[PDB]
């Protein structure tokens, strides 16, 4: 059973679905879309229950900031959004809680989805990791990215490290993370962190244009291609060729 | 026995050899160098029979288009260039036929060759994959690249997925393939898809300049270095260092 | 026991330590910081004996050239800096000698260090490999990089091949190495070979600014993050997520 709109609103999220496209909006603009444990676990539940027809997922924020990262209340011992924090616990179980949070991000790599992050203003820490977890990022010219965790004495543990390294290379990833510095939209484009940067007023139109292009390609070939691309880096060439060819047999049969 | 010029012309290809350099030209300009099964299998035969002296291979097209991709006659049941199509068959064997086509591209990664694609106008689908299979691409400013297969309900299965991911990263590869969109020469340079972009009238000169630079480096060291570079991504650092050192023992002995 | 300043000066090196930062300066400006076997083995000894407090290492050259690569005396049979050359030997043991040289570069990848190369003028061959071995490169606008080894009939065997491929991709790495061509600072920035390029007179200030940013992030989180980033490329995503989470348990405990 998918989370209800009421349940999602209590977790700071909106979800709407129109045919093949789902839009998830981070919806705590008064806290600049700061993230909580409940928000991460509801994201996971959305992923697990999306209709089979959905093949594009767009993640956006309400207001001028994509996400200010982890809600600073998560660093206290009291419950947040009804749920215990890592600090509640510390005052195996912790490992299980973190794993449950990571499930909110992992599903954005599913082969049967194209995930798109549409980022304006800051994407800090967990928020930067959410954007990194998506297949594609479209940034407003107001976007500012930062991996703040190390500044706080923490590591990035919401699945961001792999896509960051893939995008910018290990050397630049070291520089960004170990300085915890802020990257503006122009630098983000230059470093491959954004696939497109547009004026702030055009971000919705640019997302819509991309969605239209994706929907114009048939769903089964889109999914099979994504699945191939995700394997390509780790396979040797001979193996990748065999996987490509195996995928085509199934496409040619359908056609 | 190498394919004869007559046999190659029947398959839409020219091959000339001058000392250490082989030039392969796609030669069906009236069909914008559309590719067939026979063309792919002759490419493989060229690779398998090149003289040992050849260490540079340049791939070009006749006319304004590098290649319009697969010949649309390949989507019919009739034979093409004397050979059955995948659709002839569908109306294991198919898997073997596709594997035989892939051999036309795989050999361009051989350590004892530097392969160069010199691209003007469109390189679509199989043609984009041919260019991707080469070590180096030099583009005219008129070049336009596109991975059309998914738009047609197919996957890229001519060995293009791995080099595309290596060049642009998995995230951008998803965006390019799942939108099937056209990339102009300036964007291609920006995304690392071209090592150099030059004015159309200068493409032959730029290729010649590169060939001259490659020939100025001794053949045995060029081959040994290429072989090291191809392993570097998949090895851990300790292993890569051991492989480097093993390669140098053999070079130092010769010197 | 760390090498003494006197011993290091005999090997063409200076080392100074100020709290958490070590500065290693190549110090044979009359030979444009050409490198010898003794210099490589002293670099290794510095790495092995650095105080535990050191977490940033900056590598610079004296004078206008970062390093002219291997000292051409290393291609003779006589001893250099008191030590036998590969050619002394040739006129398993050689394999052990090369491995001992590689130890001078390998340690720059240690998770408990951030290594920074500050490059002006030429970095040729072994010198290019030294810069590549560091986590971060800051280039003067006067910097010129080149992988000369293949021009000399050799391969790069001082651990440079892996970081070069990571930075520029295998295709561009082939082009650079097999032409042995010179890359200026603007192209180096464009190819990700430099994280920042600054005017020559500002290189020391830019290095100091970076050091300040690194020192502002706590040491334990910096080390744990570097260690995660170094694994990210080779792990699958599920594994990388498990490693991230394991690293965070230890950070959260400390906090
Ligand atoms: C392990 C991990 O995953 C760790 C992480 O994510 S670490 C990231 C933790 N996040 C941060 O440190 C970011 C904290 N916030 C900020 O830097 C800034 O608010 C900002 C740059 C996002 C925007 O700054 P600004 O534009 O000047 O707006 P600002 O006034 O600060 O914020 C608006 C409101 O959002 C709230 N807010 C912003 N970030 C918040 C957060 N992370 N948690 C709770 N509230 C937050 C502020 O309290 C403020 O509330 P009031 O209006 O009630 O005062
Ligand atoms: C699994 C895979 O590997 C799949 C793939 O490759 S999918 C790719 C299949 N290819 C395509 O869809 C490209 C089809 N062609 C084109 O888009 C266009 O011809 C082009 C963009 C290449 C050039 O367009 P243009 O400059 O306006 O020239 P245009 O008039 O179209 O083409 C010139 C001639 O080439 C022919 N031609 C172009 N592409 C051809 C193709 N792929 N197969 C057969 N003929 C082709 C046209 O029939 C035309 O013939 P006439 O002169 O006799 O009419
Ligand atoms: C396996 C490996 O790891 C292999 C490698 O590294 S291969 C790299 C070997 N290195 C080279 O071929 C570079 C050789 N040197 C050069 O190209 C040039 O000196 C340079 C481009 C670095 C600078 O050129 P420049 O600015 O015109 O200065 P230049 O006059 O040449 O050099 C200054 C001095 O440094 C010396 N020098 C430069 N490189 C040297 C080297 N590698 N070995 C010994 N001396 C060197 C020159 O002999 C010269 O000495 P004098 O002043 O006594 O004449």
């Amino acid at each position: 059973k998918a989370p209800t709109a009421e349940e999602l609103a209590a977790a700071g999220l909106t979800l709407t679905i129109d045919g093949e496209v789902a839009r998830i909006t981070l919806s705590r603009p008064h806290r600049r879309n700061a993230m909580t444990g409940r928000m991460w676990t509801e994201l996971a539940r959305i992923g697990h229950t999306l209709p089979q027809a959905v093949r594009i997922v767009v993640i956006t924020g309400e207001g001028p900031t994509f996400s200010s990262g982890i809600d600073l209340d998560m660093f206290q011992a009291g419950k947040v959004d009804g749920e215990p924090t890592p600090f509640t616990l510390l005052a195996a179980a912790l490992d299980q809680v973190i794993a449950s949070y990571q499930e909110g991000f992992l599903w954005l790599r599913r082969a049967d989805i194209v995930s798109i992050a549409a980022v304006r203003g800051h994407a800090i820490g967990a928020g930067f990791q959410l954007a990194l977890s998506c297949d594609i990022r479209i940034l407003s010219d107001t976007a500012q990215l930062c991996m703040k965790e190390p500044a706080l004495g923490l590591v990035p543990d919401l699945t961001g490290t792999q896509p960051l390294v893939e995008l910018v290379g290990v050397n630049r990833a070291i520089e960004l993370c170990l300085t915890a510095r802020t990257i503006d939209a122009a630098e983000a484009a230059q470093l491959r962190l954004a696939e497109r940067v547009v004026a702030d007023a055009e971000l919705d139109a640019a997302v819509d244009a991309l969605v239209a292009q994706l929907l114009a390609v048939p769903a089964a070939a889109a999914r099979a291609t994504k699945e191939l691309l995700l394997q390509a880096g780790r396979n040797d060439l001979a193996t990748q060729a065999r996987v490509e060819r195996t995928a085509q047999l199934a496409r040619l049969a359908e056609l």
